[PDB]
């Protein structure tokens, strides 16, 4: 009937019934039921009507007042345009419903109470990549918004037969290059050394600096994929400074204010969006501790220890713990004093927790990852911590794809 | 084949292969996968003998050089003991085998490279509540060791119906009592009020105080269980001071040293021991961030703030990060002074991955729970975070049980 769900720290008890709804290998980053690969042939009919059918009824079926004609008219028309098409086309607002549920949808998501406010950008019509370069330096401008972060998505045409994919290679709409200096030494960010080769084998001009921005490596309609550097005005960063520390500004440190996914899937109804980059606004561990702080990154801690003075060879006095924690607040404070979006994870935790609980009143459940909504410091401090979790797959959702410089047949 | 597991840190890949003699709720706490309930009659003989000759086929072969003929002979000795009694006695070297084994095949056991020192006591032919106690004492005694912590386990009677269980009510040795006071106010643990009730109705006198250890609850040859208080004189305890904060003492708090499972019960060969304590050495944060800081606990983080003259009404200030970790210090600090057996938790981390890399290689694999392995502070600090893990459960194990007072039938 239900899974019975407990919270370890106030007692409370949930009972999830959605995940009857849903399509050890738990801490596995890239598991195959979280990706969506492609294909060389349009979805089957008897595969897609009934997806088709079941979405139609979800989206009507989300309306205060239900508008059973609609409802009908609807079912009748989808069914028709798959006949005689062999596919269909999503109406605006099912498509607006579809990238926020799926946003709703997201296991690995801790801001899903922001799930109804989102910005959509109808791309459906886009042909070329310089198209796609346009509409995405548009949801860039819209997204910063000059520091005032606003959620948004912008939808690129869905995949037809599989052989005129729409992707973007980049991992990230904003990212800094790594590059493997003479020396022997990085430069950069250590995890994206082959992305960023990639991209000068592709013709773009290597800045060898600690932050270059990237370029965009944009598919379209299944052909190769062609660079476009991303105007400087565009990208608004932050430089890391901290409120006691005025040593941290020797860091020299600094990062972008645009957290935007850009490889992943859109699926819905039967229909795959190959190419749907979005983007939210920052959680500060995010930069403060996997950017700055994971060894295969930039990896400041011990040199930030020594300026704190603390004894950095000897793991048990924790100075690590203690080094995180300045940084945790340098990231915070200079995003707050350039008047740039960003929540600290006790607050996104509590805002989580508030929100999985609206969820079980709502619809009776909340698919959640444990293992990736507990923040990477402070862990039992904060309330998701203690609290059980079921993790799974709904629909709509946003897959993960295979890397497409693996599954891309080259044309030149 | 093997599963494919990968390290987001070091990169590095390892094949796990050991899954293979295996017998999503990934954060669930007792998953009913881990739990190892009561019976009413023996284990039918033809689920027995095949798990027995299992048990002595990896005993045998555990040895460097092989010994043919005794494994033969006893293969031939164990069956006949089934078919002549219905059961079978362990010899003490396998007794002693199984329980390291059953350590090494703990899944949420961070201090698994320590899986070959276990002092083993065999406590089998006891027969009474008093002789239970004595040999808990003497475990005590034991490891406790004058604050050199040493790791120990005692085993006692084996099940043999299901009505004639040994067990120990308690779930820890070492425990504090939690009190419902007068005014409304918990005084102590607040996570032991229903078990300190259920003592005080055996007859056990309430002291009122914030660290009252708990007495004994023990349960022999099935019959009621009897109150047993611990001697003083066998409970190590240390005072908490912090290195730097003369007022951290003021505070009044001390923790027991010797962190003992009481509950569990061991698996081996198709034989089940529902009496098996066993003790190891504390992690710095089970104290300091469990104990202190958890809500339902001692909830000492907000006070800690104050005293530290922080923000501690702006979540955002991340004052609970910086309390948390003084916490921490006087945790390792007070434990270090007083000359008693403690580890922080980077250094465990490390020596688990040390572990694992060593389990890969001795026998293809290394059963883990990321939720569990993960400690409490500073996850992405530690390696272990960035490490892939495949949880499953082997043979032996340690299993959890139904709590005894559930499905106790009482004689009075
Ligand atoms: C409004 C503010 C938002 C916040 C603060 C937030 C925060 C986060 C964080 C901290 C992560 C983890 C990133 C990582 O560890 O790689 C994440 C993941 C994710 N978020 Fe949100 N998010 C927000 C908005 C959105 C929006 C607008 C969408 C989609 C329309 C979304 C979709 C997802 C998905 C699918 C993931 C998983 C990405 C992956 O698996 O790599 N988020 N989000
Ligand atoms: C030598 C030092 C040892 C250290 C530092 C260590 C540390 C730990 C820690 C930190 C936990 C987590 C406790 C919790 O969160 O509830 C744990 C769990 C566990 N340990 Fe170890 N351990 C050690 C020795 C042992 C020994 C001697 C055994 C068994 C013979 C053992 C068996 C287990 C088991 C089965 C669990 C799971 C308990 C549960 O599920 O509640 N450990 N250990
Ligand atoms: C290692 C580089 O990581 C990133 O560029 N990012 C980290 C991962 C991801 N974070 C996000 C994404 C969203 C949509 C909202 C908040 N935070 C996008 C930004
Ligand atoms: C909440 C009370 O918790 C406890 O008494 N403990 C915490 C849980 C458990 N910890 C352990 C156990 C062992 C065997 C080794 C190291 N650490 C036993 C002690
Ligand atoms: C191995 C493990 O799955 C991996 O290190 C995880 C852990 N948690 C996590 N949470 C978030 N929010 N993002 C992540 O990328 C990860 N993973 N790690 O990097
Ligand atoms: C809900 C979740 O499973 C629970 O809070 C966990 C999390 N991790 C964990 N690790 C250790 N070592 N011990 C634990 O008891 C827990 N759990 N929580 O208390």
């Amino acid at each position: 009937q239900y899974v019975r769900i407990k919270n370890w720290g106030s007692g409370e008890i949930l009972h999830d019934t959605l995940h009857h709804k849903a399509t050890c290998l738990g801490s596995i980053m890239n598991p195959k039921s979280l990706t969506r690969g492609p294909r060389d042939k349009p979805t089957p009919l008897e595969e897609l009507l009934p997806h088709a059918i079941e979405f139609i009824n979800q989206y009507y079926g989300s309306f205060k007042e239900a508008k059973i004609e609609e409802h009908l008219a609807r079912l009748e028309a989808v069914t028709k345009e798959i006949e005689t098409t062999g596919t269909y086309q999503l109406t605006l607002d099912e498509l607006i419903f579809a990238t926020k549920m799926a946003w709703r949808n997201a296991p690995r998501c801790i801001g899903r109470i922001q799930w109804s406010n989102l910005q959509v950008f109808d791309a459906r019509n886009c042909s070329t990549a310089q198209e796609m370069f346009q509409h995405i330096c548009r949801h860039i401008l819209y997204a910063t918004n000059n520091g005032n972060i606003r959620s948004a998505i912008t939808v690129f045409p869905q995949r037809s037969d599989g052989k005129h994919d729409f992707r973007l290679w980049n991992s990230q709409l904003i990212r800094y290059a790594g590059y493997q200096m003479p020396d022997g030494t990085i430069r950069g960010d250590a995890a994206t050394l082959e992305f960023t080769q990639l991209c000068i084998d592709l013709g773009w001009k290597p800045r060898y600096g600690r932050f270059d921005v990237l370029p965009l490596v944009l598919q379209a309609d299944g052909q190769d994929p062609e660079v476009f550097e991303i105007p400087p005005d565009l990208v608004l960063e932050v430089t890391m400074e901290h409120p006691k520390y005025e040593w941290f500004q020797e860091l020299g440190l600094k990062w972008y204010a645009l957290p935007a996914v850009a490889n992943m899937l859109l699926e819905v109804g039967g229909l795959e969006f190959p190419a749907c980059p979005f983007n939210g606004w920052y959680m500060g561990t995010e930069i403060g501790v996997r950017d700055f702080c994971d060894t295969q990154r930039y990896n400041i801690l011990e040199e930030v220890g020594r300026r704190m003075g603390l004894e950095t060879h000897t793991l048990a006095s924790l100075w690590k713990d203690r080094a995180v924690t300045e940084i945790n607040v340098a990231v915070l404070h200079s995003f707050q004093k350039q008047n740039v979006t960003i929540m600290d994870h006790h607050t996104a935790s509590e805002s989580f927790m508030k929100h999985m609980q609206n969820e079980y009143r709502a619809r009776g459940g909340c698919p959640a990852d444990w293992i990736w909504l507990v923040p990477p410091v402070s862990g039992s401090i904060t309330p998701v911590f203690h609290q059980e979790m079921l993790n799974y797959v709904l629909s709509p959702f946003y897959y993960y794809q295979i890397e497409p410089w693996k599954t891309h047949i080259w044309q030149n």
